[PDB]
């Protein structure tokens, strides 16, 4: 009934999907589709998620640049 096949990440999915809007206001499956080619959906199903956590790394590094310039918190 609930997902859990992208639930260790899914909390970032969202929380990188709304960093984006506010960053921007100021393939992947193409990957993902030959990793399978070339136990097994575990450990490997973990290799699939640092793609996506480093996107939203880089995302929210970027969005908190931009808010400690340019109408700085600090």
């Amino acid at each position: 009934t609930m997902v859990s096949f992208l639930k260790p990440v899914l909390k970032q999915i969202i929380m990188a999907g709304k960093s984006m809007q506010l960053l921007k206001n100021l393939e992947l499956d193409d990957v993902h589709d030959p990793l399978l080619a070339i136990t097994f959906e575990l450990t490997l199903r973990s290799c699939l998620y640092p793609h996506i956590d480093k996107q939203y790394l880089d995302c929210c590094g970027n969005l908190m640049q931009t808010l400690k310039k340019d109408y700085r918190l600090v």
